[PDB]
């Protein structure tokens, strides 16, 4: 019958699905916002511990003194039990520890799709605009139990500052939840080697008006036996960024469009967003396609996802052994749900592509990414 072509519903920066899916100016800055907020409190929360390690330090200060100072500051947001340890940790220190916290200053580096910029507006509700800003703590080779009390006490003094704002402790994040707004902000907590960091920032700010070695950088863990593990964000940063500039602009849309595919598929789950950003770049780098026409591009990548997802995903870090998605002997009911989802997506397309009208076409292919894009005028007959 009728071929269309979907180039323009996909790409309309206005009423296409990129219109759609791209946080505006004032949306952007708000996210920005809300990051220096929990940068600015957390650096003075840390201030507030390492004044109370000064006096401790100058002074011979008892348990219950260090207790009561605890307890006017900020970190009075924290329960009596955990104002409690803060207080123990800080009084246990020996001399050489104490002096490794007072020269403690948290640093922050975002990391996932607020920073290689691939955030969607959410969709349906409970979906929301996720900041992951890291916390990085330079220190030699101080205490994980500390570290993470101070930056839990930072995300709770805002929460008791700010109605709606809600905390969440999670097994590689600290989270506050602003569920009114559609937004949460992720603070993963990593140890870094302090000589490393100041001799690169120093050779940072010398050529302006390097980068630390992966395998030291390590996220602090919640639960558990391991309570901390070797994995660096920046890895994933640079390996999609490289992957950008290597395949191309449209990358970045294409992972776009199947995070978008995903939202529309489930309200919560489906496979991760970095499953589906390494399958692509795979797909895209194994397979030819032509940019100018997105909606050719992504029939190319819904034929070839089931078998990238079926064989397993690894992670564009090396180091890390667990996949991003099993391979198929692998998968449980969940990852049977994820199999299904996306040996339909293909078939949804096709069924788009030969449409009888413009209209119909617009209603197939907004059965994969939902009723988002509403201008079916985007949807134009292919050239002969
Ligand atoms: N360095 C690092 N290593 C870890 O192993 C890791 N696992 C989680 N985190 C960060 O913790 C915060 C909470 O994460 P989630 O509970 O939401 O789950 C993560 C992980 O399942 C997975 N993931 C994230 N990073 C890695 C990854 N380096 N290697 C393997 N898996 C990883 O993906 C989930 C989503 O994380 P992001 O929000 O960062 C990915 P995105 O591009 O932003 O997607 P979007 O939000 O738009 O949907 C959170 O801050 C994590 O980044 C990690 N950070
Ligand atoms: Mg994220
Ligand atoms: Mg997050």
């Amino acid at each position: 019958s009728m071929t269309w072509n979907f180039h323009q519903y996909y790409t309309n920066r206005n009423d296409g699905l990129m219109g759609k899916l791209v946080l505006t100016d004032e949306e952007k800055n708000n996210l920005k916002a809300l990051r220096k907020i929990i940068r600015l409190r957390t650096r003075d929360v840390f201030e507030e511990a390492k004044g109370i390690a000064k006096a401790v330090k100058k002074s011979a200060l008892t348990f219950e003194i260090i207790q009561e100072k605890v307890s006017t500051t900020q970190i009075k947001h924290l329960s009596d039990s955990e104002q409690r340890e803060v207080a123990k940790l800080i009084y246990e220190m020996d001399d050489d520890a104490r002096d490794e916290f007072l020269g403690l200053t948290p640093r922050f580096w975002t990391q996932g799709s607020f920073q290689y910029d691939t955030l969607n507006r959410p969709f349906q509700p409970g979906q929301e605009m996720d900041i992951d800003d890291g916390t990085y703590m330079p220190m030699p080779i101080i205490g994980h139990s500390l570290l993470i009390l101070l930056v839990d006490a930072s995300l709770k003094s805002l929460v008791a500052e700010n109605h709606g704002w809600k905390f969440e402790a999670k097994q590689t994040c600290g989270r506050i939840k602003i569920e009114a707004e559609k937004t949460h902000i992720d603070v993963p907590m990593y140890a870094i080697p302090k000589d490393e960091f100041q001799k690169k920032q120093i050779a940072l700010e010398a050529n302006r008006s390097y980068e630390l070695d992966s395998e030291n950088v390590n996220l602090a863990l919640r639960e558990g036996d391991r309570k901390w593990i070797n994995s660096d964000p920046k890895i994933v940063e640079d390996w999609f960024n490289d992957s950008c500039i290597r395949i191309g602009k449209h990358l970045r849309k294409v992972c776009r469009f199947m995070k978008a595919w995903r939202d529309a598929q489930w309200d919560v789950g489906g496979p991760s967003s970095i499953s589906l950003m390494a399958a692509t770049v795979n797909i895209l780098d194994s397979v030819a396609h032509d940019a100018s026409d997105l909606g050719e591009t992504m029939k190319i990548i819904a034929k070839h996802l089931p078998s990238e997802f079926a064989r397993g995903v690894e992670s564009p870090d090396s180091t890390d052994e667990k996949p991003l998605f099993p391979p198929s002997y692998k998968h449980g009911p969940r990852e049977m749900d994820i199999m299904s989802k996306l040996e339909r997506l293909p078939e949804i397309l096709s069924s788009a592509e030969s449409a009888d009208s413009k209209s119909e076409a617009l209603k197939k292919i907004n059965m994969a990414f939902g009723n988002r894009v509403t201008n079916s005028e985007l949807i134009v007959l292919a050239k002969a």
